[PDB]
């Protein structure tokens, strides 16, 4: 039986190979986190060459046991693709991650709407992204999802705009609405004066005349400056004679 | 008929084929579980060395009785392929199984909305999930939509927050409503004080003013408080005299 | 014509292939079903090894008669390619058929909700399942298009809970609401007492305050506690002088 | 030009391989059909063993005037890839045909929803299925869509159940209500009645008590039924002193 | 550079070539068209034996000049390949044009309705389908889309049916509205009186009771039938004291 | 180092190769050209012949510096997929480019829907069509969604046709108004008079009773003769004394 | 151990390999950028000679160290395929990026809407372009997406046209609502008066007459000369006499 020698050349094969494997993929990526590349990338495009290398050894390794060569492609290459189908969608999660840290589209901590959906930031891992709800819901995005559609940044932006619509009763003067809005948001100091002040007569209503105004302010002014600025609307409109109108409808009576 | 020894030769090799297999592949892992990896991607992992060696078996033990081996990869790669088919959306569960095993984006007891349907999460099995609806509906989602879908996860944060809005009539006192839901919301031990606590005009509405308030209270607390500071604010409002509005309507008459 | 022998011979190995092919086959998904597997699994898993079988017999039986192997291995490969396509969306259901009985997310006799459409099921056969919608129509689903989606299953849990949603006019008395609600559902024995028994005011409404009742009882009672507790609620309320409001409008008149 | 010769010798390999093929096709789904089989899945799997054998004789009739062999699996295997693509909606629509002749969720005559539109079915063929609006709009719907689809069949089912939906005034007995109703079911001879009979109070209304009336029909029944017990509630609640109501509005006035 | 003679000698074989390629497919779709086949499906296939004789040609025409053949049947795999993804939905859609012209789900000159869009059909052509919608645009369907979609066709039918509903008074006579419409239907010539004729109490309704009739015509007359009928009952009703009711209400004052 | 005249000789292969598909491909699409096929179909098929000649070249050219032929096909196949991957897109709508050109299902100045967006169409261009909204907005919509989709033209056809739907008051004479209308129309010169002129009752509506006229004029009048049609019918019903009504409601007292 | 100089000689064909290959690849690139092509399609082309190159290197350099060159082939392929899934995206994005600054279908700083989004572009990058909603959102969009869906540019045209509807009671004289308007329009230099400036009566409504007109102004003005416009209608309107209706009713009392 001396050709069961090569059953324990076989094996030598594979430990050498093992490490052989195991030591220029460690080698290749010192080079490449040395460089800048990405933690990730170099993690995988290593492990390319690690999986590479020992791929080559089973070759070598069975072939001398007679197995083939072209056969041992073929397994491999099944064994491969049957891994490739359960991972990718993960594979497309892990691509989406490293962009998305290495682009910063959105960073930790602040709100955005991932399609649909909006949060707090928390987060980027591996696959999933984790948002915290204004609320406290805690919801899980996919990395891939994320990526491959579009990305709404509430903060990145530093200064941001209120729109409010009010509507007063037709009967009501038009310059007495746009001087006692104009007044207020003039006065508000919070509201960005070196930028877009528009009050204006928008639209003619059901039963309303409708006032827009759109004023800027610094991004965290912009929720509490509505509220103020609204309250002080009510009050003036009201101190000053301005009536908010209810629905209406004129009836047209028949006895019959 | 010296050449019918290669049929006994061909089974000789595939016995010792299938047990050289089922012993590698059982001392593999045995070595993965061993080390951490897991349960599953173990027994996955380990079975395509398992079918791969006795791939190899089935190549040169047919080979033996003059099976072309050229022959033996693709009948073997259509027999592959068609289980590959028919299996699939299965492997993708199986995967997805692990994941949600593996990070826990909800454990077994959080309640949860996994694209459309909430429930209490029960179990998470080999490819299927089970969910019990609030009412006792159970719901059984496949692990593979699960992970490709946006997980909504109610229970993980130990924190939460109700939201009321509350409609008054228009010629109700700003300050009064304010005052009044404030003063129930701070007398609320189970609403969270270091937290927001807003009270504010919010909207001015077709036939009411809408105040929004917002309260923060541990995750148990969040339904009972909401129930407990309604009852309050609708018992309050009628005793201190602010009127929840019925739809309004101004009618202007005509005689015709 | 000492050439023409190997017709001859070529039929051999198809008859001697056939054959061979037929009783390893059986006597493959004998050794399965033996152990326990699944009849299904086992006769695809079966009639894969003899289809397999009677392809290497074709290959070297026309091989006799000169068919060049690798042009075998090119037809066959075609021709299997285009009945695969043509059966499928069979193979898939075939195959979500086998889960589904094994898994039994839901069994014959329960009522389910199989994606909008809903009916109690009757019986799943080998690509499609068979339910009987309330009133008496029946659908006919793919097995493949119930396994990929969601599976509600209304039946498996054995006590369910109904959620009454009562609308009473805004000067009732809030304490005398709930007393008649909670006064009712005490006495009623088909509600569950040991478990959940919310009577609560739930929603300031539009011209309603509305209060809510869930109470959970055996699913067989779930149908008939709703009427009967709704019949009561109607009567006791009525009788006890609180009115459940038809649609209220303030209306301002103008002369005009 | 004696290598001219092997021109003559690629016809007859034509000539008797086109024969030879066109007598062993005939001569297996002589054999199919004779067992039981299918017409169409003979014909098919028939028309494979037709088109490989003279795909065999076009390899070996070009290959003895020099056409390289391993030329002719890709030729032809490119043609019949475009081939393959042309046709496949038919292959799968032809495919789905066979499985509604071979299983009959709907038969000719029967009245069927297939995915939105509904018709009775007259005539299923090769690719395309037709129906008859009951108004009568013809409908022609691919096989293939058919099959992947619910279907939903008015008509297999012997016996049905209609439901009747009554609202009446808030201030009607309701213990005369469902008297009436039940004493018109009870003497209606076409509602079956050892099955449900369902009369009871089902819903608090906006400006309604509605009840629920659900009485089984044999399926010729329903819709006469329906109609004359209908015109009876009418009539006998009219007699009888029960009103059903227009809508509702309880109106606040204000002088201003 | 007696090794430049097999430069002229890949020319006279691409020349002999083409034109072999030539007169064969002319030879095979005479032979097509003389059986019956389909003009389109003989010019199609002829083509391919075209394009494949010549691809023979160029394999051993280049082969000539020392191009490996492995490296043609590559080189044009690609070629072929990039044609395929450029052409495709046009190839899909010349299919759907045979499939079309040779089933007349609709023919040229009936009205159909190819999946949301109706129109008159004007002709389908290569790739593309031509109708006329009855107000004058012009609409351009892809042979593909319409294949794979429903067909509704409204004029393939000889005889259609009207549905009108119309809505009485609730005090109005259940008797004398089923008399005067049966007496509209009955005296009406256009209306099929050997079908469907149903005058019936369908729906106790808003504000209105609403009686459903129904009645077949000849294609043709459909439109104008309705419009005849119904002019006919407004007429009738209000001659005859019954009331098409405008939207009821029944308001509760109160003073406040 | 007489085996690094080998090198030299790769590059003359190269560059006698570049040329020499330059200048065949260049004198291929001189030839179609000439017949007349398409400036773009010509460019495209030719240079696939100019690719594919580099592409020998190639193969041969690093064939005499031991580059072992198959690994060619394969790396260039890979490159090829690379860029194939990246451009598709591209190459698609490039297709549908031609087709629109070659088929002018819309042209140039035409005013057309191509899926839910419509506009005056400007330019289509390799990729890309450019049209026009009637209000100025540009839209640029990608040739391959285009010709997948439906094409709705709005001017291709000479002659259109206006619907109005006119609504009187139910106690307005039938026949007076369709007199009216029809002396509207019969007048109006730009109303084509040799086509449909439906002028008729045709919904007994909520609050109206509502008429339907049809008329068809040349696609430039269409716009015109509608608005001056209406404003006409406006104020000859005015001075007839038809009543357009306001919307109607019975309302039916209660004192409380 | 003389077979372990092979060792030494793979490692000189990799050096030499990878020196090659990045100065024929640089080489390139200069060639190209030179002509015009463009930056991105340069660096993209050349690095596929680039990784091709050393792709060669890699089989001769393994080669030599008996690496069976068709497993280099094949390992390198798996290699290959593995990256391009995790990246394509990725590619496709890189690709539209290129598309969108070579055609420029919008710039930045026009306002856009790619597909349900619209803001005013900042800049185009590798695979994400960034907008800003007229808000202050930011909007990360990815290259590919917009490239195959609709492109709206509201600002590439220089001249836009508002469209005015108001509503105006029906006993309004016709002519005098004309004659206000047009003489509005007339006035108001910022509307461009050698194009469209439509004035008329438009659609008999549910309880208004609705007249539009429609102007053209510079792409700058639209936004104010809509305002200005407005306000001005609703001021001569109050002053000429012509009323904004309210919503109207007929309402037909009857005690009870």
């Amino acid at each position: 039986l001396s050709y069961a020698v090569n059953i324990v050349a076989a094996l030598a094969i594979i430990i050498v190979g093992l490490i052989i494997a195991r030591m220029i993929s460690n080698a290749v990526n010192r080079l490449m986190i040395s460089r800048k590349i990405d933690a990730t990338v170099a993690d995988f495009l290593s492990a390319l060459v690690r999986y590479g290398i020992i791929a080559f050894t089973l070759i070598a390794a069975l072939g001398r046991v007679g197995v083939q060569t072209a056969s041992v492609i073929a397994v491999l290459g099944a064994a491969g693709l049957v891994v490739g189908l359960a991972l990718q969608g993960s594979l497309s999660n892990l691509a989406a991650g490293v962009l998305l840290v290495m682009f910063r589209p959105f960073r930790a901590g602040e709100y955005v709407d991932l399609g649909g959906v909006a949060g707090t930031v928390l987060s980027v891992q591996i696959f999933s992204t984790t948002m915290r709800t204004a609320d406290g819901k805690i919801i899980v995005i996919p990395n891939g999802k994320i990526i491959a559609g579009n990305i709404i940044n509430f903060s990145r932006e530093p200064v941001r705009r209120n729109e409010f619509i009010i509507g007063v009763a037709y009967d009501s003067d038009i310059d007495q609405v746009k001087q006692i809005l104009t007044n207020i948001i003039q006065s508000e100091d919070r509201i960005l004066k070196d930028r877009e002040m528009t009050v204006r007569l928008n639209e003619l209503g059901a039963s309303s005349i409708n006032f827009v105004v759109r004023v800027w302010s610094n991004s965290g002014d912009l929720q509490n400056v509505y509220w103020d600025v609204l309250e002080r609307i009510k009050r003036e409109f009201d101190a000053a004679g301005i009536s908010f109108p209810y629905p209406q409808m004129d009836v047209n009576f028949k006895r019959v």
